[PDB]
């Protein structure tokens, strides 16, 4: 017969790095939800002067260890899944330890996440399958921290690219606040970005999740 692939490949953060990044994620949501600049724009965030707690809003969280997905394969069902998995670099990198650089945390009405900036060696593990929005490959790279109730997986990546495209255009604007980890930017349409002063490094293992 034939070997079937994972549900997806990706970098899976270590227990330690997962707990650090998860904790920073919640603090950001707590800080953002309580920031005056965010409350001003709540009507651009939800359709519903009360306060919204974003930890609650992003109720659908990764339950185990956080991860940075590369190729979603659906056991080979997804286009290009087999071609991605058959690559040498993928087979060679399987079970290898990597360090991922987090450059920012972001929030939209649909998802909450951390932006990952991949190295050139890590970029070799990015699927070529990934409308381009004139951004370099790997721009979508991220760790999901939370999702709104009716949101489906893929949306976090889309949300990030939209944001990075807005930043690209220079329409990110002056910062609207300073948080302990960096500057907060209001991109409108319920979109928010914390640019980390110091990029956060997390340890991960590249491997396949079967579920
Ligand atoms: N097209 C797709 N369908 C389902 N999951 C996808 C996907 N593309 C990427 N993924 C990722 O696969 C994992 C399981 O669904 C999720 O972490 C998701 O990343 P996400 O964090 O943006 O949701």
């Amino acid at each position: 017969e034939k070997d079937f692939l994972p549900l997806y490949f990706g970098w899976f953060l270590t227990k330690k790095s997962s707990e650090t990044l998860r904790k920073a994620g919640q603090v950001f949501l707590e800080e953002l939800g309580n920031h005056k600049a965010f409350k001003k724009e709540l009507r651009h965030f939800i359709s519903g002067k009360e306060k919204l707690e974003l930890v609650s809003y992003f109720g659908k969280r990764p339950p185990g260890v956080l991860h940075c997905t590369t190729k979603f394969c659906d056991y080979g069902k997804a286009a290009g899944a087999e071609e991605y998995a058959q690559q040498e670099v993928v087979k060679r990198s399987y079970g290898k330890a990597f360090k991922l650089s987090i450059s920012a945390l972001f929030v939209t009405p649909k998802t909450a996440g951390a932006q990952v900036v991949l190295t050139d060696q890590e970029l070799q593990l990015w699927p070529s399958d990934l409308a381009s929005e004139g951004l370099p490959p790997g721009s979508r790279a991220h760790v999901t921290l939370g999702c709104a109730a009716d949101v489906q997986p893929v949306q976090t990546g889309l949300d990030l690219l939209d944001i990075l495209q807005q930043v690209k255009g220079g329409s990110q604007g002056e910062a609207v606040g300073e948080l302990p980890r960096g500057k907060l930017y209001s991109l409108g349409k319920g979109r928010w970005m914390l640019s980390l002063t110091k990029k956060m490094e997390v340890k991960a293992i590249f491997t396949g999740y079967y579920g």
